[PDB]
């Protein structure tokens, strides 16, 4: 028969010591039948006390786990015992302090002992579905950026199964799948909810006993939650071995067909699933070789001599970097120069390298101010071998420490290289220039001998030629990390190649290296000269003396503080700044775009996407915004949404909206120093047939006004190329905010459909912006390099970037790729009109 497990079947699954497990259906929820050992399996301890590793996985995160043990799940001695099927004296110990004597508590010693599932036959197994579940982490944990997701909460910690849930969906948590798990604090409170008194366990004597849980004490670094034999959920010290073991799976009801019993306690539900397919099962890690080869291609490389001050134990001596092209739209000299760089990456592992790399900046790409700007980026990821992953705590290149705070940081102190955090600017830099960069800039100094005036002056030129360096770091921890110190050399970033974050980190990080952004949840006053410093953040609460005046009003532009009394301000509350989530906020696109055109040549303004509101005249006037609480932003944002008439919002307006003025708005900034801009604006009522409205008169329904834009004489000063700070700038320069405001007459003639439509023309009549560009379609090219006969041009891995539909890409392509000619392009000057549109550059070699 096939059963139908209940709260309370009792099935007989698997030998453990010659008696074989009676496991009883204490909850049903979203993963399955939940199975757990009727009575406590063994006497065992959690984690052993540090014998074997200290500075690899969780005994490395605490060294109090050498005096009691780790309470991190994955790595635990629990774990690796109740998910291995291994013979006795070779159960992977997965933290790698195995339950060896004296780590132990009493006679301890379940190293040598077989694991729980080596004699379950393979199709017992198979009826244990493999799960993902939460499993909370503790301060070690969270303080090194191992989490799987967002939440920040310590869970609270109360001794009764009531009380003891509270704050765990909440709290700190990573995912771990297995298919035998010790029960958690919300799964023992389920038993406890389901099966009444069932949730204090019984040995084979019969008398109570406790219990381990996975969850652990959230603030300590030792220390485990457990079920004692009154019902208390408790801490105990996870190395002592007088705690049971109940361990809990999750049935693969679907395959499961029970050969044999009722599922009575009497008689269990005797069951296994033969035709369900796995491999077998190994929570453990594929063992890599200890000597790997390049799983990329190595044609295209540079080659770094790197000496004592930058390898001083010597495995770096003279690294061979192989050399990717993701991009490469036009010559390095008209574009933007980004070379991303591999941290924990062996050799095997290049080509996730690479795929990763395409991932985070494709992603980065869809975020704007860099979207307009996307084919304006060279891209090039440079394979720098680590011996070792950074999960595995062996030797990395740019040896990279995670430091109490969650900052990933280059460390001079590890291996004793007093200038690694110099590498990019010393090393990597003048040799990716000399050979990979259009420019060919031949290097002057040697990096391993000493500058004779300034230290850091000579290998000022790197970052003019490079815009902007990146790490990536084959971790699922969640770090970031941004390094912006021009006059002492460092223009680097730091981030996670999976973390839940990765591309939302990537893109904010970038936001530091290139767009000169800072963090906008910061707190702390900004004094004068500071003050000027900051391109996104004030301390100046009245509206009328703010940097950001004239966009007040735009969008989400609202002023506002970053959190409770804070004398820091910012221009919106939802911005990738302050929450990785959020997109980019106004003032940081405008400021990003500024400081991207200094970095190429062609741009001559910028338009902020135009808002149509309806102009009830609230948030009209500098004095409106004055408050600067986010309580009031987001009433601001509220206001905005039952006024907009544009975007999303087009279909908002009505036939009632006679005698009704609408505003269109929009912040233009002028990049040209040289030429002032007029713009002129037309905004018409829009008929669905598509005719212009009119009044009972028959005069159209239209408004007209030039606005002239004014040049950017402070150029110079913000962001110049060539330039170690933003010392002081004007935000006001070449900026104008441009409001249309059109009193649609109390005669105007409006039916169904009829929609406000509006051009951003320029003197010429080309339009720079209309009602059509907040919602147009963006379609994703993906640009190729291949040779002449079809062949892929290797050391070549094309990403996929997103333009508006329609857009007929002019780049003049570059002229060499590598050694390689450029022969012809295919699919520019042509309507891009379809995701997955290849444009091939073709090369000839
Ligand atoms: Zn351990
Ligand atoms: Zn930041
Ligand atoms: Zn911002």
């Amino acid at each position: 028969s096939k059963p139908d497990i209940k709260v309370g079947d009792y099935v007989k699954m698997g030998v453990y010591n010659n008696a074989s497990i009676l496991w009883r259906c204490v909850s049903i929820d979203n993963n399955g039948p939940l199975m757990l050992a009727d009575k406590i399996v063994d006497t065992l301890a959690y984690d052993a006390k540090t014998n074997d590793n200290s500075n690899s996985k969780s005994h490395s995160r605490s060294y109090k786990r050498d005096d009691y043990g780790s309470n991190y799940w994955k790595d635990s001695n629990m774990r690796s015992w109740l998910n291995s099927t291994a013979a006795e004296g070779k159960v992977d110990w997965l933290c790698g302090n195995p339950p060896k004597d004296g780590y132990v508590s009493g006679v301890g010693a379940y190293n040598e002992k077989a694991g729980f599932l080596n004699a379950f036959s393979k199709s017992e197994i198979a009826a244990m579905k493999t799960v993902t579940q939460r499993s909370l982490v503790s301060h070690p944990e969270y303080n090194k950026g191992i989490v799987d997701g967002d939440a920040n909460s310590d869970l609270l910690y109360y001794t009764d199964i009531s009380e003891a849930v509270a704050n765990y969906d909440s709290s700190y948590f990573e995912t771990t799948t297995e298919k035998v798990f010790l029960l958690d604090v919300k799964q023992a409170n389920a038993v406890w909810k389901n099966l009444k008194g069932y949730y204090v366990a019984y040995n084979n004597d019969g008398m109570a006993w406790p219990y381990w849980l996975r969850t652990p004490v959230t603030d300590c670094n030792h220390d485990m939650r457990y079920i004692s034999s009154s019902g208390q959920v408790g801490r105990y010290a996870p190395w002592y071995s007088d705690l049971g073991v109940r361990p809990a799976f999750y049935l693969d009801s679907e395959y499961f067909v029970t050969t044999s019993g009722s599922g009575s306690q009497s008689s269990p539900y005797i069951g296994s699933a033969p035709n369900k397919q796995e491999d077998d099962y190994t929570i453990s890690e594929p063992a890599e070789d200890a000597n790997p080869d390049w799983n990329v291609s190595t044609e295209q490389s540079i080659q770094l001599t790197l000496g004592p001050w930058y390898s001083n134990d010597g495995k770096y001596s003279n690294p061979t970097i192989p050399v990717y092209t993701i991009q490469k739209t036009r010559s390095d000299t008209e574009n933007m120069v980004v070379v991303v760089c591999g941290e924990g990456y062996t050799k095997s592992q290049q080509g996730k390298f690479i795929n990763d790399v395409k991932r985070l900046w494709q992603d980065a790409m869809k975020y704007e101010p860099y979207r307009s700007y996307a084919d304006r980026f060279n891209v090039y990821a440079l394979c720098t071998a680590s011996e070792s992953t950074f999960d595995n705590g062996g030797s990395t290149f740019f040896d990279v420490i995670v430091d109490k705070y969650n900052s990933p940081v280059i460390s001079n102190n590890l291996h004793g290289s007093q200038w690694k955090n110099h590498i990019f600017e010393r090393c990597i830099g003048p040799e990716f220039i000399e050979k990979i960069h259009d420019a060919h800039i031949k290097k002057k100094c040697d990096p391993n001998t000493i500058p004779s005036g300034s230290e850091y002056e000579p290998y000022y030129y790197v970052h003019d030629y490079i815009a902007q360096f990146a790490m990536v770091v084959n971790t699922k921890s969640d770090f970031g990390g941004a390094y912006n110190n021009r006059e002492y050399g460092f223009h680097y970033f730091i981030s996670p190649s999976d973390s839940y974050r990765a591309s939302k980190t990537f893109a904010h990080a970038f936001g530091h290296g290139l767009l000169g952004l800072g963090d906008e949840y910061s707190n702390g006053y900004l004094l004068d000269d500071k003050e000027l410093k900051s391109l996104n953040l004030s301390s100046v609460e009245d509206p009328e003396k703010i940097k950001w005046r004239q966009l007040l009003g735009f969008r989400n532009t609202y002023t506002c503080r970053n959190a409770y009394g804070s004398k820091m301000l910012v221009s919106s509350y939802e911005c990738i700044m302050r929450d990785t989530n959020y997109q980019f906020c106004e003032v940081c696109r405008l400021q990003g775009f500024k400081r991207m055109s200094q970095l190429v040549k062609d741009v001559d303004l910028y338009v902020a996407t135009p808002e149509v509101k309806e102009y009830t005249g609230a948030y009209s006037k500098p004095s409106d915004f004055t408050d600067l609480e986010t309580s009031s932003y987001y009433n601001y944002t509220y206001n905005r949404n039952d006024r907009l008439l544009s975007g999303n919002s087009k279909s908002r307006f009505n036939t009632n909206m006679n005698g009704k003025k609408i505003e269109l708005r929009t912040v233009i900034q002028n990049i040209s120093d040289k030429n002032a801009r007029q713009l002129k604006f037309k905004m018409w009522i829009k008929h669905s047939d598509g005719s212009v409205a009119t009044d009972s008169s028959g005069n159209p329904l239209q408004t007209v006004q030039t606005f002239d834009i004014p040049v950017w004489n402070d150029k110079a000063n913000f962001w110049p190329l060539g330039a170690l700070d933003h010392i002081k700038s004007d935000f006001n320069s070449g900026l104008k905010s441009c409001s249309l405001i059109y009193q649609i007459p109390s005669d105007a003639q409006l039916k169904s459909g009829d929609t406000v439509a509006f051009q951003v023309l320029d003197e010429n009549g080309n339009v720079l912006a209309d009602d059509n560009t907040e919602t147009q379609r963006y379609t994703t090219v993906s640009i190729q390099y291949k040779f002449e006969d079809g062949s892929e041009i290797p050391n070549t891995a094309g990403g996929t970037f997103t333009v508006p539909y329609g857009t007929k890409l002019d780049l003049t392509p570059a002229k060499t790729l590598y050694d390689y000619e450029f022969i012809k392009v295919d699919g520019l000057n042509k309507p891009i009109v379809s995701d997955g549109t290849v444009v091939t550059y073709y090369y000839k070699n």
